[PDB]
């Protein structure tokens, strides 16, 4: 619930479904901790990331694999991956949900925040 | 040089090239009356469309041929066009871009005011 | 249920809310014809705008007031309104998803056709 | 010349002045190592950041400073940075401007690229 992540596909007007993301965490070391993954579904949303006990503070990475999205639909696409990397619960539990809008050679990509 | 509309293609990555992009003023009757027009050169751009001194405040749209333009790479669209209508204000900056971003089923547009 | 409007605050990173909408389509004799209106809910979301009857082929344009918006928080902003033109229904009924992520001196719109 | 940034503000409507941007190119074992970097111009551009012989194919990854540029602003925003990881081919077009659109909570990036 605290996290959740909603990909469309610009070119098709439709949701980007079975679009890969992978959650990272930035630990006390400096390196990127893996946090968490799945996959969009048929409305182009990922859910069940992670729950509030999990989603502590801190610096998060989620990695969106648009290159394999592109390619399987005969689009040889130009990024390797959208990544939004933001603090999170810095001030207290916020729920999250990281949008992704997709075209072969451009993204956009904006938060919701809201406080439960 | 008061007024110039930059077009991109966001599923090629390159300049939306000759696209068909229409500027018009708001009458007082609040109809939409001519002001000028254009075709995008190679690099995406359409410069010349009015000098400082016919660009006065008022209320303009820059109306985006976008149908066409994905129509004539075979690719079906979901807009008419794309519309972007502003007030232009003496008391901001001189200079106005206005940049569309193309999707056949999406578009951003910005502009960026400048002195 | 066939026509959505999203609206979305790129500077607060919230639902865009209380954002006017009006929506025309397009007459024989080529004038736009008043077909509905609404104002966005807390979630930025309008839904109720028409019915699946009344809601048939034409050009339709979606006239999102972001003017307001921009205004009565403080910022001037540079667009009078985002307005969103399309054809609908053409290959029979579709639901349509029109969203809007405002900035004050952008926007960006997309579209989401679903085929029920 | 073969690799420019560009980097606008959507909520001033402006060139993003002074913008710290890295750039990094993928190594063997697969970590980041810095390429090149600079700060934007007042048109927002920042050029010169490589030649033709030094850009070869590869993963490049172009980090942008947005949080410190908002910062500077007095406004809070979302990102930490924004991100943009691409692979240079020879077979395309040879110059490449990767563009990116800023807000507080959004940001869009493309790529133009062109002969
Ligand atoms: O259009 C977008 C967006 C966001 C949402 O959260 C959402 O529910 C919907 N929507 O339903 O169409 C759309 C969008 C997404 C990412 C970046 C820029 C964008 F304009
Ligand atoms: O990417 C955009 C943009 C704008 C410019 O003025 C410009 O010179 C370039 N560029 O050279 O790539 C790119 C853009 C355009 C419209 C709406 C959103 C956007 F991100």
């Amino acid at each position: 619930c605290p996290l959740m992540v909603k990909v469309l596909d610009a070119v098709r007007g439709s949701p980007a479904i079975n679009v890969a993301v992978h959650v990272f965490r930035k630990a006390a070391d400096d390196t990127w901790e893996p946090f968490a993954s799945g996959k969009t579904s048929e409305s182009g949303e990922l859910h069940g990331l992670t729950t509030e006990e999990e989603f502590v503070e801190g610096i998060y990475k989620v990695e969106i694999d648009t290159k394999s999205y592109w390619k399987a639909l005969g689009i040889s696409p130009f990024h390797e991956h959208a990544e939004v990397v933001f603090t999170a619960n810095d001030s207290g539990p916020r729920r999250y949900t990281i949008a992704a809008l997709l075209s072969p050679y451009s993204y956009s990509t904006t938060a919701v925040v809201t406080n439960p």
